[PDB]
RNA sequence: CUUGAGUCUCGUAGAGGGGGGUAGAAUUCCAGGUGUAGCGGUGAAAUGCGUAGAGAUCUGGAGGAAUACCGGUGGCGAAGG
């Protein structure tokens, strides 16, 4: 038997489709991906990605 | 005496008052789903909120307060309003 491969074969989920909520708040900015019956599937923030309360409220912050 | 003053007829606009009712919108709160580690507050945060499951997002339920637009040096009330 050989060594295995370096990215997956398969994958879980191929729900295609969502709705990006986006929550861009006066100190900070929230954003989630929800299906589209609102049950929330995955997300990310801008004080999360790496900034402080200093910067975390910038559209830069946001954008990333 | 009718001219001041008063009165009815009649035309008429009004957020004027008191009593009661109502629709929708929203901040809040409770439960639960989904999801997953972030959230928050300031000049900076700290205090504070999270993984005993927050934030954000969906749906059910609950309370009490107040009427966005219209809106104008506009209209109404003795003034307070």
């Amino acid at each position: 038997a050989k060594a295995p491969i370096r990215a997956r074969k398969r994958v879980r989920k191929q729900v295609s489709d969502g709705v990006a909520h986006i929550h861009a708040s006066f100190n900070n900015t929230i954003v989630t991906i929800t299906d589209r019956q609102g049950n929330a599937l995955g997300w990310a923030t801008a004080g999360g990605s790496g900034f402080r309360g200093s910067r975390k409220s910038t559209p830069f912050a946001a954008q990333v």
